[PDB]
């Protein structure tokens, strides 16, 4: 266990990153002409949410299933009041995120035309002021898992860890609208690592910090 | 509590309005040319249904999850026979609806081309006679939550408040067909408040009143 | 009760027929030019499956939720061996189906261009030999509800009557491919009643009879 | 029973193959011109996942619902350590797969234009090196059912065999991207049997063997 959840965690994210990119890039590949699809990226949404549940994150992990950066942090902070010690799973997550973005490459990059661009760069058209969207989309999932963990004795009766996989699935469909491609950090860090140009602004990282911070203050406005 | 459910309620709708508009307007934004999508508004459907469930409307609220105007009223009326006192949650809802439409603006409006048109105006092509559709789509959700609250001991066994989020999700896909954009009141009031032209006819508000009234009379045709 | 389930049943189908047609016709309505969509009819699928569940078919009805013609019959036959008396719900269903197709008209027909064509006529391109598809799609739902009613003590644990609403939702997406528009009888009878041309061949009705007959013989190949 | 699960198994796959092909080919059929759709094959995903659940694979079968080749094997191997005897269900599956691809033909082939091409041949553009994708998509389902069977006492509470039907539904949407059409063996064997050209490379069969082998080694990295 002194390393197990971490490896298992690194394992998940890894495939998730390959899953997402597979779907995102997949478009226009043969020696044909442009087509451009919008229902593809919405597919990325679901897929990513499924790979998460497919983890069997029961014993193999801890009460929280797969957790992307911003989320990872968001939960451990609101879950830790009396004290402030639980960064391990965070470090674990980021690490696993890095490797995930390492394996992503593969044949995809070899067979692509000069200009692939694995991910966004300036998302749509808006100066460093159009970062409000991603902020709201971040408290969604953050709040989805928060709510899911809190309310219990009087909610439903049991279903399956798809709940989050579908909610994050939609936040994605809302964020990837035309600007803000790359909700959480991970997905974008590994994008700017290989075949990049650097000018990520990590604007998307400064978002969730305020967002996840906002969804934590809002959830405290309930009980204790 | 002498204000809590109201704030919590105002809170929900708020984000929901930003969620919906985000998805609806999101289309054609860059300095590119027309494209026009129809699978986008269907996305609005789901998204809106998710933000509702994401509320954890257990203790934080009362047995009914988020409730849009027409619905809000529809339930409290059929739930209240012996007497007629339970308008508070209604006032609460409308209020929260107003603020929701206030925050909607944001960067969206600043970066849009002169003619945005946040929402419908005369929905498709039909005089003040083409309001039957929205009426039927309104008793759907109204009846979804009504049925969900009534039948219990012999129904299923427990799932999650997505049920309504998917049913309303489809009513939307049926209403937003080409005419009647803006099922419930809320979404349209806040639309005609900022950057408008006034000629909403609130036709959509005169609908649900008859619709929700119809689904209440039809549900009485069962037990008591 | 000497009429209740029947009225309640007539009630359901009614709205379902209006729901479906609303979605099917909805396309290309304004004074614009052609566009033709294929993701719309797939919407019809889900919608129809939802209106079914929205029935609260517990006490108000009997163990089988809404049931379209071919299905209606299919269940009562396999459910009745020792004897052969349970046609009442069948007559009920067809009747309710007729009224459903009566109200369908409305504004839709008034504002449409000469050539609406509420439904199929010769579905795609194939003589009276291309009826195998609809046959297979019919045993799907028929078998969905059959299986759902049989296996119990060792299956899941309880969910919601969406199961059928999604399975029929897909059979539809498979049938309405390009030929065989109008899975069960109902939907097509009411189509050829108003603004028709008569040449339905009811081929779709001769299908399910063999189909539902086939799925009944196949389910007997299990226990007893 | 000395033949029952096998017939029942042959039965399932059969319809599944007809289901899938129905959806895949369905596009561009009338005497009209090209259109080419991408949201159709994603429909194949779900449909296939539904026909599986529709099996009522409780007593009629064994703990594993329908199981396609690669999967069939993948489970029986990880389920059998102490010994190595449980190939019967495997032989059964492949057999049923063969007949499934026999009935697939039908009217479809008679009314199609010379060049139908029931399935892929060289999937997209990539030498015998672009087989990594299908490998990853294979451990998905393989791992979905593996995880679903393992973790129990602390997971959810009961739902329905759609879980796999939706996960495989997405793996499909990820694989059928543009290359690797035909996830598991079955679907492709029966494709190269009727109206073929032979040059399948079964590359897709050499994949899952490594994939399913990989997902078995990864799941052992947990408990025992």
């Amino acid at each position: 266990l002194f390393w197990r959840a971490v490896v298992a965690e690194f394992l998940a994210t890894t495939l998730f990153v390959f899953i997402s990119i597979g779907s995102a890039l997949g478009f226009k590949y043969p020696v044909g002409n442009n087509q451009t699809a919008v229902q593809d990226n919405v597919k990325v949404s679901l897929a990513f949410g499924l790979s998460i549940a497919t983890l069997a994150q029961s014993v193999g992990h801890i009460s929280g299933a797969h957790l992307n950066p911003a989320v990872t942090l968001g939960l451990l902070l609101s879950c830790q009041i009396s004290i402030f010690r639980a960064l391990m799973y965070i470090i674990a997550q980021c690490v696993g995120a890095i490797v995930a973005t390492a394996i992503l490459s593969g044949i995809t990059s070899s067979l692509t035309g000069n200009s692939l661009g694995r991910n966004d760069l300036a998302d749509g058209v808006n100066s460093g002021q159009g970062l409000g969207i991603e902020i709201i989309g971040t408290l969604q999932l953050v709040l989805c898992v928060l709510a899911t963990t809190d309310r219990r004795r009087r909610d439903l009766g049991g279903s399956a860890p798809l709940a989050i996989g579908l909610s994050v699935a939609l936040g994605h469909l809302l964020a990837i609208d035309y600007t803000g491609c790359g909700i959480n950090p991970a997905r974008s860090f590994g994008s700017a690592v290989i075949t990049h140009n650097f000018s990520n602004h990590w604007i998307f990282w400064v978002g969730p910090f305020i967002g996840g911070a906002l969804a934590v203050l809002i959830y405290d406005f309930i009980l204790a």
